[PDB]
């Protein structure tokens, strides 16, 4: 028992376990010398006022005779300054009078002290520490109740049989941790836990929250308060080497603390902080000297509990009045940084309490203090139930309660499994199967007092714990300032929600949290910013310039009343009117009715075989063979060796061949798709070979017959040598049919049939000239 | 202290911790009743003879006065039947007299017993148990030395400061575990560990061994002795649902035991067993009732240690002589299954020792027994060093040894850090930084005694521990029988080493342990069975039928002396000889010298323009134009309107045009690659247009000139109307040059130039007929 032992007598010893220092030295006893304990080198005024709260509620339960009359209460309280070694050293001293069943050597002077047993005990802060000692207490079923350890591992009543707590489990915390960025709607996030049993199981639970919500986890590192500076350099190189503005820290204070100093030295700004409440209310972190990089820190916290007499008991302090305190004197000379002694001067003992800004007194709220304060009263209330035994009707084997003069900690734990009673602020606080309770969490922001530069902890909503899943959250969205000041929401996806036409693909190797969006052209119709694929639009439709919705058309190659064709139709109509005036002058002065009608019919069927494409407008290509063959038969049968009925042995033979090709030809336009951008066309789908066959067998045959007959008439001037102009009209016309063999066989595009139509029309006009002009010039 | 407490007095208490039962019951005290200890329901005769070995070496060290004269040795030995709860209950009773520094209430009658302290202690079997108690003993620096716990975690002297052992670390075990299948050269393997701190760190170390050796791990499951039958069904569904004949089990006995029963019920055969030595010497596993599926089990083991008096002390047993034993009576009535009492009858106490086949006595070897037996002697030897203090020159702060009448366990541990002494079988057994030693491992096989059906454990090699990495292994390959009997090696890759031409690719999604081999055709040259890709072979070479090495050629289209061309050359030579006899008869009876030489030169240049392709053999196509144009000029200039020098105004004009085309033509064969399989060709790379230009401007021009001149001579019989046969020879020849316009313009393959050559040759023969026959038939 050190001078840090905190003890006063009483009928039930309690004992408590507390971090008087955050840090412990790591000196190495090297065993040529005798070993000894190691110094613990930090402080925790929050822990010291937890002690003050402990003995305060001790004083309440002793003084207030409604709370257990005629009974005084022992305690032997020790200083677990985050060292499980010292914790073990403590708890062995705890289970000594409880270990008197195994003690079998010291009979006649154990009664020389006759010290009773510690029937239950306050638990501890650190989860690893409490799990260390829970293994010891599960032997003896000593009821131990932690005030701060809140891991899901301790719910295992197989190993940790004898353990309850006064704090909710971490699972709703990890739940709401997923839910707040579910609200904040992000994809690329990175987390940090601590290297312990508070960091690892909580981050595993939260990792499964994230894998429900499908968030590409950028990193997951573990830390301690005794970490390597090279490892800290490694993880800050990770932090500088990643794309995650959001940072989940799921640690305690002193574990993030060297990382905090390393960052405020290293000075990376912009990354923002989800906060574990183990450090989210901690002025060693919450420093103005740190606030140049920390701000907008968002954490849960327990609601503030209120204690009558709290600050009063805090200021009821004196070093000479330390009748039962362990570290009052060190506390006095440490707060005041002097050296009272029974350089650093002799302390007055009378220095003003609020002359210093101590976190013993600098609080705004009471949370784990409050948990302690209610925890001891829950112990007192189960013991009050034991005090008020129902007479043979208790919770025992046949209800026989133990007497208060001879109690049993297993029976204590039996009553502790079932407790149902109200709080000092009127909350019916029961104990579930985990042996805890659960309240809501104020979700806070880390703002600054503009009057003083003091970091103020400003709630921007709260997480209810009583609604359904997906129903337990409140957001005060109004007081939200992202990164402390900026009311606008930042970005923690990996890729952007891209542009419209960029079809949102994926990236192989990388999770689909981060992906690509492929710029899909040429009929995509992709106007949604996150369309995964494209849309193949309709056949008359082609995409916009940004590969957007399709409005643009394909080709429209018809050329019905085109402006190029208007002048050619004017030339054709002029030739028709000139031929009409010529025929009028000739009739006043077969060549006027039949041959002139065949020539003007091949010149009017050339006009009718232009225009738009249709079925019959496609099928109309026959009369340019027929009427022109009749006009050519007029030339081949107006010879001097003298025809309608008699040279119909040729002409009607070609006419029956024309009826055969009329039966054989296909009467249907063909709007083909030759190209793809300028796709549509008109092709007229002609049947097999009837056009070239009729051309060779009629027109070229008549030209050859006229040449073979007029081979003698060329060297024979008859009717002023009309064979010369006859063979010249045949030269123009056979030049058409044999040079637009190559020209209309070497045509292209929407002028292909137009070229043959112009060839036939010009050949008609030229034959009309070289025949009728030579006929009727005089 | 139970009746299982094992105690006799003496100046230094030792204490030991042992599994009297494998299994402990899991009854649930439900706290309406008073709690109590839980029964431990199994047995371990190997542990009971470990006790016998313990007290045997105790007896040695007491009796043998060379080992510590004038000093008696206490012990208080307890029964850690694999229950860490009972272990904790034990070790608290251990550190009680050592905990007398904290004991501050029992002064005047602690001396009523005056019990001294337990200065050191035997460790424990289970790694979890020893790590539990090592946390307790690191407080007091009580030197604890395990006999069976062998995990690498305990080498951490930060937490486990006060711990040494008598067993090598698991790292060489995992090393050799990689090395044996490295020898056995496999790729797809699956492992099984246990759900503890012996299974998990060992399988992590071995997993990193495997990831060095790059073996696709099929599965990794964890087990315990208290596992769920649904989980056992899950992992046996994994075992039936995988492709891994090799199975690494890295557990203890009772963890694999329910899996062993589940498998021998479930009856899957064929899978083979790498073995952790914690169960590889265990007759509960090594059952003949199990040997129907277990066999060929290959495990390491520690070498056999030998103890004088071993079996002797084993048979020095009696229940009434149990002057210090804990479980002798239960052992007696459990071995004999009777009920001696101070139904199951009253035991005689005189039953024959080897009347039963008990694994207390059924051994072949002594291993962990031997570790215990040497461990206590190492303790005795460090204490013998303490007994022989060097007078002020010890290992202390200035060498002042502690007296033996007042000792200190920290000083004990200081001397225990440095020990250097020989074994009973003469091994200088020191203690390293882990505080252990390391010997080789007999690598055994699980064969069967054919005389008795007894499972015999047959070494097939050993793993040395003193050579280098990659040097520490011996294999007796001769006694290797895979799966117990089969001397041939099995298969534990995933894919096969495939066929030759199948180019060994990979599989996306699956590790390259298991992969594909793509059947690569068409010039692969892939004759290696595991070639990753193919080989593009030479241009004259094409792959075999199995896409193997390329030997097959491409095309060889040359046709120099082909058998089809031999008969045509015979026809040409026959026409030449007939023309020679015809010219001889005509000269005896320009047409004989010049025109006949031009015709026979176009008929001999047709022969010279056949054969193989070369540069000049390509360039030779000019003379078929030249000499035939001279022969045609003979026909066009032997007219009746009468030539060499005068019609050279045409003929020499064409000859200068022929010299111009001779300058313009390219003289080079072109072995092109038209196809790819039958690739090679011959194309002769002719220059631009000189052939068609010379043809039209000379041959067709001369034919037109002859027709336009003989238009009158056709209707004119002169020299018996030779214009008829003249125009008939021109009909054959212009039919050649104007129909092999289409035929030699519509040719294909290696007969393309052959067709034009045959056309020119036949045209020469036909012109020779239709001229010279009509000339000289009479
Ligand atoms: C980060 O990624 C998530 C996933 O797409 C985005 O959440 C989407 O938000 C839009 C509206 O903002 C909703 O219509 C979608 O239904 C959400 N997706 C899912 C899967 O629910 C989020 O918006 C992204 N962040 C930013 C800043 O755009
Ligand atoms: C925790 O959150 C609950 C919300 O489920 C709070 O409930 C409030 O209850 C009062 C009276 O029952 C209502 O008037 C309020 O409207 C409720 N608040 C809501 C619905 O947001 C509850 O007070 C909170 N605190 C505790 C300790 O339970
Ligand atoms: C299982 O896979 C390994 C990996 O390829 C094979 O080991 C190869 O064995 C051949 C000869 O057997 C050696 O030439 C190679 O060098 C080995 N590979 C490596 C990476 O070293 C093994 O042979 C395969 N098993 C079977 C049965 O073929
Ligand atoms: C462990 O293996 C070593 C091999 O490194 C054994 O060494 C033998 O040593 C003797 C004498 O020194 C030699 O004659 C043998 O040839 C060695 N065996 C070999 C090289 O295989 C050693 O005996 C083994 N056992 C122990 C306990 O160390
Ligand atoms: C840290 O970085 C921020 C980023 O702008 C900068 O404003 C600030 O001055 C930096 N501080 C130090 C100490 O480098
Ligand atoms: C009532 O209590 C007695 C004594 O404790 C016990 O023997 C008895 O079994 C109990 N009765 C029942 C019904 O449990
Ligand atoms: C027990 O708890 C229920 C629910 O909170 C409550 O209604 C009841 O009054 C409680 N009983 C006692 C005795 O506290
Ligand atoms: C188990 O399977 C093996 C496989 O052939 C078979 O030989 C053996 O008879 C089976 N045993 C039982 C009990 O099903
Ligand atoms: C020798 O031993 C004495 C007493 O133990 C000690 O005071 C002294 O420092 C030692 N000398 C040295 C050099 O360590
Ligand atoms: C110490 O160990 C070394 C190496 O085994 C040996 O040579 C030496 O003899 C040992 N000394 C003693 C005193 O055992």
């Amino acid at each position: 028992g050190p001078d840090q032992r905190a003890q006063k007598k009483g009928d039930i010893i309690l004992g408590g376990l507390f971090p008087i220092h955050f840090g412990v030295a790591a000196k190495d006893q090297d065993l040529k010398s005798r070993p000894e304990s190691v110094e613990c080198i930090r402080y925790n005024f929050r822990g010291f006022r937890w002690l003050q709260a402990m003995i305060f509620a001790i004083e309440e339960i002793n003084s207030s005779p409604a709370l257990l009359p005629n009974l005084t209460l022992g305690y032997r309280i020790f200083d677990t300054c985050n060292t499980v070694s010292k914790a073990l050293e403590a708890t062995l001293s705890f289970v000594a009078q409880n270990k008197i069943d195994s003690l079998n050597l010291d009979e006649f002077c154990n009664c020389s002290e006759h010290i009773p047993s510690t029937i239950a005990v306050v638990g501890a802060t650190g989860s690893g520490v409490s799990t260390a000692v829970a293994n010891l207490l599960g032997l003896f079923y000593i009821p131990q109740v932690s005030y701060a350890s809140s891991s899901r591992l301790l719910s295992n009543k197989n190993q940790f049989k004898s353990f309850l707590r006064t704090i909710p489990n971490d699972e709703h915390q990890a739940t709401a941790m997923a839910d707040i960025i579910e609200y904040f709607r992000w994809n690329w996030v990175g987390t940090i836990a601590a290297d312990d049993d508070y960091g690892r199981p909580g981050i595993e639970k939260f990792r499964e929250e994230a894998e429900e919500r499908d968030i590409c986890i950028d990193f997951s590192e573990l830390i301690s308060q005794y970490s390597d500076e090279e490892e800290i350099q490694h993880v800050v190189e990770v932090i500088q080497n990643s794309t995650a503005k959001v940072i989940v820290v799921f640690s305690s204070g002193p574990d993030l603390e060297p990382l905090i100093k390393e960052i405020v030295r290293r000075n990376i700004t912009g990354k923002i902080w989800l906060a574990s409440e183990a450090w989210a209310s901690s002025s060693l972190i919450a420093m103005p000297q740190y606030f140049h990089v920390v701000g907008g820190t968002i954490g849960f916290a327990l609601k503030a509990g209120q204690i009558p007499g709290f600050r009063e008991f805090l200021k009821k302090v004196h070093p000479r009045k330390s009748v039962h305190n362990g570290f009052a004197k060190e506390f006095w000379e440490e707060t005041f940084n002097c050296h009272l002694q029974e350089f650093r001067p002799l302390c007055t003992g009378d220095e003003n309490i609020s002359s210093v800004e101590t976190p013993y007194i600098d609080y705004t709220h009471l949370r784990i203090s409050y948990n302690v304060y209610l925890a001891v009263y829950s112990i007192a209330h189960a013991l009050q139930d034991i005090y008020t035994c129902l007479p043979g009707r208790g919770l025992f084997t046949n209800g026989s309660c133990a007497d208060i003069k001879k109690v049993e900690a297993w029976q204590v734990l039996k009553h502790l499994r079932h407790l149902n009673f109200t709080n000092n602020m009127g909350e019916q606080v029961t104990f579930d199967e985990c042996g805890d309770l659960v309240g809501n969490y104020s979700i806070i922001n880390w703002h600054l007092s503009p009057e003083d530069g003091s970091i103020v902890f400003k709630e921007v909503g709260y997480y209810n714990v009583y609604a359904k899943k997906g129903e337990r959250l409140f957001i005060n969205e109004e007081k939200i300032l992202w990164s402390g000041f900026s009311r606008e929401v930042p970005f923690s996806n990996c890729s952007r929600d891209c542009l419209a036409g960029t079809r949102k693909g994926i990236i192989e190797g990388e999770p689909t949290c981060c992906f690509e969006c492929v710029e899909c052209p040429d009929g995509e119709y992709s106007d949604e910013t996150d369309a995964s694929a494209c849309n193949k639009c309709p056949d008359d439709f082609w995409s916009n310039e940004n590969h957007t919705s399709c409005i643009a058309k394909e080709i429209e190659f018809l050329s019905w009343t085109e402006p190029f064709g208007i002048a050619l139709t004017l030339f054709a109509v002029l030739g028709i009117f000139l031929t009409a005036f010529v025929l009028g002058v000739f009739i006043k002065f077969e060549l006027s009715y039949l041959l002139l009608f065949s020539l003007l019919c091949c010149f009017s069927s050339s006009l009718f075989f232009i225009g738009e494409p249709q079925d019959w407008t496609c099928r109309l290509r026959q009369p340019a063979f027929g009427i022109s063959f009749v006009l050519c038969i007029s030339c081949i049968l107006v010879k001097t060796n003298r025809q309608f009925l008699l040279v119909f042995l040729c002409t009607f033979m070609q006419i029956v061949i024309c009826v055969i090709w009329l039966y054989t030809a296909p009467p249907s336009s063909y709007r083909n798709q030759e190209l793809e951008d300028e796709i549509i066309f008109i092709t007229c789908h002609e049947g097999s070979l009837m056009a070239l066959g009729f051309l060779i067998g009629y027109t070229c045959l008549l030209a050859a017959i006229c040449f073979f007959f007029a081979f003698k008439s060329r060297k024979l001037p008859e009717n002023f040598n009309e064979a010369k102009f006859i063979t010249f009209s045949m030269l123009i016309f056979f030049i058409v049919w044999i040079s637009f063999i190559p020209a209309y066989a070497s045509t292209y595009g929407k002028f292909v049939s137009a070229v043959e139509v112009i060839a036939i029309l010009a050949a008609s006009f030229g034959l009309l000239a070289c025949i009728f002009f030579n006929k009727i010039y005089i």
